[PDB]
């Protein structure tokens, strides 16, 4: 990644073998569950394009969601040079395309020259943003169930069934509005008699607290 | 997080694999037990808003307490927004409402603008200060047992009882002041007959320390 | 903690998840045998009241032990008052008080302003020794054994015999001296009819080497 | 490796044992499957020969392909002596032969000198890029099966299919074009009845992500 | 220990949780066997009088060895203080006695002062090289066998036999010279019949090597 | 070890407890595996005499070998004085006799000294050259095959066959040029009937990829 040293420049760093078995391990235990998103993005702070690339290439498995997310990348990629065409002057910085973010088709010292550019056009943030948007439909594809499928249990504790029901939702990705809204709608909806009864009576614009202390 | 280099400047540095694993391992084997708040505070020390959002996204279970938490930042940073109005200046730094402290609307540069102005306006301690907020109520939310329940048993130890009590106290949270109090009222009256008859004889003003040994 | 950086100077670092965790496990695997009291001081090397709380806030357990250590705190906060009565000038440093010291009513900057000040007010250390006095009478007190009822067995080897007894009379906490003069006293005496015969033949004056090559 | 240092210099750096084991394991646990060339070039950025032959020397096992490798390392040497012949003034930079520049003939400060040159002659760079198709030649010898036995099962989940089949393809190492190809053409043909029937029906120019949700 | 920083100073830094546990888990693992002395000067490299007293005391077990190590330090300390006799000028540095090499009435600031002092007043490798003495005696005192009774099986590998041999001897601590002289005597007198009648028929002068040949 | 500081001087670092358990696992788990060699040699990059004397001296097991190689470093202590007489001014650097190179009479300042010198007498760097001269003795003793006895099973992969052959080869060690003449003679005599046909088949001059393919 790109760094800041002692006199405040900011410089490449080798990419860690921590910070490398962290995300071989993480990808390993947890798959695609929704939480390994927030957990690539720490891991890869001050990413190159090429320190990207070394993430997503040293996952073993999984090669259907790694295709996936390689469409994704070009489809962000096609998008890229339709709003910014390109095209050499003699020792300039040229103009990176689709394939220069994805670091394909550029150079470390090209992503460096971007990255630490005044003004810098930073190719790893806008390539950690394309491979973002394409693990987000991976997570979402690879859920294993419809949040309509989430039902509280006859003897189920009802903070169970919140667990499993947010979790879902997580997966599913609504936004955080709609589970905001939930709350008052599908969560009570699909709680068991007895907690239902319960969640009726509260009334109206209780917080889920509130309903966790109700049906506890 | 913020950190100080070698000339004194107060920096961002990258949150370490080490910090991420730990946050995320402390949750996995104690979930919401008490001393995970002082073990989160201190691996979040200098953090961000945008790394106290890393390590809370990073969490894969326990969807329940996260949703909690997430409506406890809302109504701490709609009273932000309440006391602290908002509106912009060419190249000057705004004012940052409560989604700014709770990073879902303020940029990584925006957080670093604040935390190392002169004065700071210290968003990351801010924001913590409401996650805190949050996870204590957690924390008494998953609390198992009432004070009332913890009651020492027949052939229980004096030692392993106490250790019940102030465990259940700490979870219940009781104030340090009555943590302190029920050393003389309920820790006597939830012991057994045979450690109860010599606790009376110590009379008034004893010690926990005096209590255990004269149970021992 | 506090630690010096490159031109020269006392600065606050992060209490590091590696320190943390060597704690937390410590606690988890030793609870309070004597060994953890050395390791608990070597771990806060440089520790601001605030990293000690941390350090004692983050054990889950032994919380009979953790409300003994609270009550030893404030008896050395009480008498720090005491010898140190305390009172604002603008912007200059105050007083602090016990439970400054013990970082409840100070904030990590006013701990930083003390240890940093010249000369030093070493809060950290001053605060470190309270919390080992309490963490010794809680080693004596979780001491399962008397020294009088250490004597060997007819068939158990000197050696085993002899770290029983210094385990034991390290626990009871005995003094150095006391440790040094119970080798020709209560070490044999407590010795088999066997290595006692051969101990009493050594004469006065016997290292514990001679005694261990001479039980051999 | 060579690294740089605060007065911005490039300096030599020993290679750490976090790196030394984090190869030996990848070897072990993963032998050569094909997302190991990416973390031995990550393990490996800024290595100099040395480090290189380090790394490939620490392995114990697979003597065969590290023999075939010395062949491929060999035969790239052979072609750089033909495209750049060799031939001493005292005390200057001699040019690096193929030997040298695999790290056999020459020593660590020369290699230090070439690789810090002003311009940098970048022989770590150039044999890395030897092994590296050395490793590759490897992987696709060791693939154990070939796409066209990569079948859906009757039963068998789309999903898993679909990463036997491009797991399978990238050992076999076809093109980046040719894994973009085959999911209209040989994905298909390669499914089983129930799902071809369906992909047939979704017609030409489906995306992966289109094909999977299809069925799934 | 005491390290160099960066404008050639030398100053105090922290014992290392590596190192502490790395030491705690040597004794517990390898308890006195005689490698663990070289491991204790590797891990103490830098150390204060306080930090050797650390390593020490943070040792659970053993407690007889370490009595019998405070035995050693005093006798030392004691011939210390008859050399070199002690006695107080204002801010000036005084001479350590012995009970201050070992740490006991010393200061940390005291230590760091001699330490850093020019000429430095080296307490730490002092009191390091008495520790040493120490632990010598309580290697050979817990060394389980003696060079008389390592007699090489009938059907004993000779290498293991040597192994035997050469261990049971290190524990014993002979000389570094009576280690090379008993290839020739000891080594063969011990041997079993059948390797006996080769080694004797190689003649005067064989080396080790020579010798493990033959009888392989 | 010596090491680079940020003002380019070379610098003593003290040998870290990651490097010292790295060479201790690695002969607990590999004994002398040739692979072995290399890693004492990373992990020792820099080391002092000093050093190197800690990592030998730090193995527990094995002390027949270490014998041996004391007797190897001996006979190049020897031959160093014969070649290097020697025999003083004050304040002035002596000549390192053998034994001052091998760390036994010289100490960590004139090894510094030495190291650090202009020009460099690098002690350390000629002392491990002694010491894998042993160490290569000790792994062909250890090596438990003779080529010859490594034959093709009947039903025996060609790979695993191979494997095993150059696996042997390594521990014999026999030089890289005969490794690549084997290649034609000596692989294909020893495999079994039905692929040293195929490989008779193959005529002169193939290369082991194609052997291995061949029979595969």
């Amino acid at each position: 990644p790109i760094v800041q040293n002692l006199q405040g420049q900011m410089v490449h760093q080798c990419i860690s073998p921590d910070t490398l078995n962290a995300w071989v391990k993480v990808v390993e235990e947890k798959a695609f569950s929704p939480e390994v998103i927030p957990m690539f993005s720490a891991l890869s702070c001050g990413a190159t394009p090429q320190d990207l690339n070394t993430m997503l290439n040293t996952v073993g498995g999984h090669q259907a969601a790694m295709q996936m997310l390689k469409e994704t990348i070009n489809e962000e990629a096609a998008e890229w040079d339709r709003l910014h065409p390109v095209h050499i002057a003699p020792g300039q910085m040229r103009e990176p395309r689709g394939s220069d973010i994805a670091g394909t088709t550029s150079t470390l010292q090209e992503q460096i020259g971007w990255m630490t550019h005044n003004p810098p056009i930073p190719v790893g943030e806008i390539y950690k943003r394309w491979i973002i948007l394409g693990l987000n439909k991976i997570v979402r594809m690879y859920s294993p169930t419809s949040i309509l499928d989430i039902r509280q249990g006859p003897k189920e504790p009802f903070r169970d069934y919140v667990d499993r029901f947010y979790k879902t939702l997580r997966a599913e990705q609504a936004s955080q509005e709609v589970k905001n809204a939930a709350t008052e709608t599908l969560l009570v909806q699909n709680a068991n008699p007895d907690c239902k009864t319960i969640l009726k009576a509260l009334g109206p614009g209780a917080t889920l607290e509130e309903m966790m202390t109700a049906c506890q």
